[PDB]
């Protein structure tokens, strides 16, 4: 195994906002996305409005402060670093991307999803049906399932 959070109680902050979307829709996408993974593991999330968060969700562009810088608008969407103090977990989102709650520009909930699995220390898959897969594309989000392979991933690591 890869690096694992040693507490199943984990908190989160988001730093900043993308000027994209509304508020109160990132706010909602960042919910449903750590809801994804709470749904088939022991964790539990919880939302901190202010001071010391286990997964802090910063949107930022170019050189931001650690060593992977972002690339503009297309190519790299996002990274996210491993379970671990200080920046270990955090979920940055590359601000020249167009952020949206649909299909147009790029869905911020799904991106979420894919950068939190890396923030509780998964890594790629091959099965082309999971969130871990690494290509970008959009699916509805009512109609969004995780595949059996990520069940199969976040679980060997957490329960
Ligand atoms: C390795 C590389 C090809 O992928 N990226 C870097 C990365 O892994 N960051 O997590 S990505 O930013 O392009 C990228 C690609 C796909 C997704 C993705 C996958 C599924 C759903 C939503 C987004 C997010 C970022
Ligand atoms: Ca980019
Ligand atoms: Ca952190
Ligand atoms: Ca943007
Ligand atoms: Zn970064
Ligand atoms: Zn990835």
């Amino acid at each position: 195994m890869g690096p694992v959070w040693r507490k199943h109680y984990i908190t989160y902050r988001i730093n900043n906002y993308t000027p994209d979307m509304n508020r109160e829709d990132v706010d909602y996408a960042i919910r449903k996305a750590f809801q994804v993974w709470s749904n088939v593991t022991p964790l539990k999330f919880s939302k901190i409005n202010t001071g010391m968060a286990d997964i802090l969700v910063v949107f930022a562009r170019g050189a931001h402060g650690d060593d992977h810088a972002f690339d503009g608008k297309g190519g790299i969407l996002a990274h996210a670093f491993g379970p671990g103090s200080g920046i270990g977990g955090d979920a940055h989102f590359d601000e020249d991307e167009f952020w949206t709650t649909h299909s147009g520009g790029t869905n911020l909930f799904l991106t979420a999803v894919h950068e939190i699995g890396h923030s509780l220390g998964l890594g790629h898959s091959s099965d082309p049906k999971a969130v871990m897969f690494p290509t970008y594309k959009y699916v509805d989000i009512n109609t969004f399932r995780l595949s059996a392979d990520d069940i199969r991933g976040i679980q060997s690591l957490y329960g």
